[PDB]
């Protein structure tokens, strides 16, 4: 259970807003999340979420969030991006941003009037994937390979971040990478804890769009999406 938080997600703002009861809750499964982190198809989650526990669908804006960019930033910029992680639900696994540079494509997520399809959901998905943001981007920055892949396997790719091993004695998991105290972030369940990278933005200019969310488990089939409206300009 987790969900994107900084720069601030629709789902963070679905659950500011009073709408979102759990916005750690809003999941992909059933799928094959591992060791092929991007076969399985996105359904009805989409790269911004779904929620069926109050039956929010993240791909449309609505008052409540998607009218606007939440933040700024600058082409290439280096940014931080933060997750959370629910106490009672941290899956370890591997992580990952993405933006779409096919604004035609992330308009149709940006209409309050409109719902996009599963297909249209999965046409950017894919287009989300081929807008991977490294790990390797950002000089400086250590990008391992999951203590839960083999080399040979689909999961060994250190573009996507990961998470600690699960088993580690010291750090394990997702809340291991910050080492945050707990309620760091909000979570409904038992509290959350940030899980915090950087990641370097494309050299792409956009007055809104979005940066997508994915978070893939290894030990049980689920993936969890969120995404963010910002600008780059
Ligand atoms: O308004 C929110 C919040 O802002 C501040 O705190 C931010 C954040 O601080 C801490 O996260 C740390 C990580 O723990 C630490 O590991 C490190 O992550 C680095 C890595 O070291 C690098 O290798 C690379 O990948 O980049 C990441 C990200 O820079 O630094 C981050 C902070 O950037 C803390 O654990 C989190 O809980 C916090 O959200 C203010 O201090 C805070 O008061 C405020 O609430
Ligand atoms: C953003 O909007 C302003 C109009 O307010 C315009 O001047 C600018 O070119 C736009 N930027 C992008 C990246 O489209
Ligand atoms: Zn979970
Ligand atoms: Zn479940
Ligand atoms: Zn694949
Ligand atoms: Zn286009």
């Amino acid at each position: 259970h987790g969900y994107m938080y900084i720069p601030s997600s629709r789902t963070r703002l679905g659950h500011e807003a009073g709408i979102d009861s759990c916005p750690e809750c809003a999941i992909l499964e059933p799928v094959s999340s591992w060791p092929d982190l991007d076969a399985a198809p996105v359904g009805r989650s989409g790269p911004c979420g779904y929620n069926a526990r109050d039956s929010i669908d993240y791909n449309q804006p609505t008052t409540n969030w998607g009218s606007d960019a939440v933040q700024s930033y600058s082409p290439g910029e280096e940014i931080e991006v933060q997750w959370c992680v629910d106490h009672n639900g941290d899956h370890g696994g591997m992580f990952t941003y993405r933006i779409c540079q096919d604004q035609s494509i992330v308009d149709k997520f940006l209409d309050p009037s409109y719902l996009p399809t599963n297909d249209e959901k999965q046409a950017a998905e894919d287009c989300f994937d081929a807008g991977l943001l490294p790990c390797t981007d950002v000089s400086g920055q250590e990008c391992g390979y999951s203590a839960d892949c083999t080399e040979g396997e689909a999961c060994w790719r250190n573009d996507w971040f990961t998470c600690n091993g699960f088993e580690a004695s010291d750090r394990p998991k997702c809340q291991g990478v910050d080492n945050a105290e707990l309620n760091s972030c909000y979570t409904s369940i038992a509290g959350g804890y940030t899980v915090t990278k950087k990641v370097k933005l494309p050299e792409y200019t956009s007055n809104h769009t979005l940066i997508s969310f994915k978070w893939n488990s290894f030990q049980t089939g689920q993936i969890y999406l969120s995404c963010a409206d910002i600008a780059i300009q």
